[PDB]
C-alpha cells in the first residue's frame, strides 16, 4: 500500500517491491519491469 514510499528499501533483504504496490520474490515481484524497488539487489 505504501512500498514505493519506503523506497528504495521498503522491505527486508531477499524480497523485492512490485510495481503493483507489494513486495515478494521471483520474477512476479522481482522481475524486469515488474519491480518498483530492489531490482538491482
Amino acid at each position: 500500500q505504501t512500498c514505493a514510499s519506503r523506497c528504495p528499501r521498503p522491505c527486508n533483504a531477499g524480497l523485492c517491491c512490485s510495481i503493483y504496490g507489494y513486495c515478494g520474490s521471483g520474477a512476479a515481484y522481482c522481475g524486469a519491469g515488474n519491480c518498483r524497488c530492489q531490482c538491482r539487489g
